[PDB]
């Protein structure tokens, strides 16, 4: 990673919390093409203090898919550990995370927005399984949206997915079984089991929440609870537009070797 000095970065307003992080607005200045001067608006990760232990796995997160480039993967500038801190410094997205923007647009999203997102998510998947590089945390809070529909210029919506945060092969048993059911059984059972088919099982619930307008799936199921949900091997129900529902529970397959591959998911999207 680049390493991007303390003093050009600035930080601005807090935008929320992730997984042992707090995220924030902030401004890089920075030398760019042709020694022109800038200030960039980017997006600041910092690991908690409190967790400095779970750094190596904070920015191995990041490293390795920022070893690859694509138009559906978030770009990252670099890293600031002057000091103390661990931050991120990443590319800011206009609209932000997923989840929020299905929650406060329910309204105004139909079925055609729903599938152009899930056929650019499956995209960035496909891209992934054939380098065999595990994400490891698929979730609409993990998909940013850089541009909006624009109908009246024929514009789909753009989507990219960002980086997976510290593994669930180092995080706490109570963190992943409070992650069901993006966490696939298998994973439950043995955090190690981490492979390209927890990705798929991941991919489903996350068009589960990109069909049901924010909400998220089991809420009112405590941990026990989830637990035994994966034990008994329920299904989530269909959402109330269920144009996808037959994918979800296809993708979200107790059999890891049965999962369908992202260019065989890519096929069924195509067909709807
Ligand atoms: N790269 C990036 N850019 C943005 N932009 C953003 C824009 C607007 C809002 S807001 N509150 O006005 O709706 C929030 C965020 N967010 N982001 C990011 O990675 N978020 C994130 C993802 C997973 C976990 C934790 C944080």
């Amino acid at each position: 990673f680049h390493k991007i000095r303390n003093e050009d970065l600035i930080f601005n307003e807090s935008l929320g919390q992730g997984t042992f992080t707090k995220i924030f607005k902030g401004v890089r200045r920075e030398v760019g093409d042709y020694g022109q001067l800038h200030e960039t608006e980017v997006l600041l990760k910092v690991l908690d203090k409190a967790h400095r232990n779970y750094s190596e796995s904070f920015f191995e997160a990041a490293s390795m898919m920022s070893k690859l480039s694509h138009k559906h993967l978030v770009l990252n500038y670099g890293v600031c550990v002057c000091g103390d801190e661990n931050i991120l410094v990443q590319e800011f997205v206009k609209f932000g995370s997923l989840d929020t923007y299905l929650k406060k647009n329910k309204n105004c999203i139909n079925i055609l927005w729903k599938l152009e997102v899930a056929k650019q998510l499956a995209a960035a998947m496909h891209f992934l399984e054939e380098n065999t590089l595990i994400h490891g945390n698929v979730c609409a809070k993990n998909i940013l949206l850089i541009r909006e529909e624009d109908r009246k210029t024929g514009n789909p919506p753009f989507i990219k997915l960002s980086d997976p945060g510290i593994s669930i092969t180092v995080l706490p048993k109570d963190i992943l079984q409070e992650r069901i059911p993006w966490v696939p059984p298998e994973c439950i059972e043995n955090p190690k089991n981490l492979n390209l088919a927890t990705d798929k099982w991941s991919f489903g619930t996350t068009l589960w929440e990109i069909c049901s307008g924010g909400d998220k799936p089991l809420s009112a199921l405590d941990s026990q609870r989830k637990l035994q949900f994966y034990e008994d091997r329920h299904q989530l129900p269909a959402p109330k537009a269920a144009e996808l529902a037959n994918l979800i529970n296809n993708c979200m397959d107790y059999e890891p070797d049965h999962r369908p591959s992202f260019r065989a998911i890519i096929r069924d999207l195509n067909s709807l």
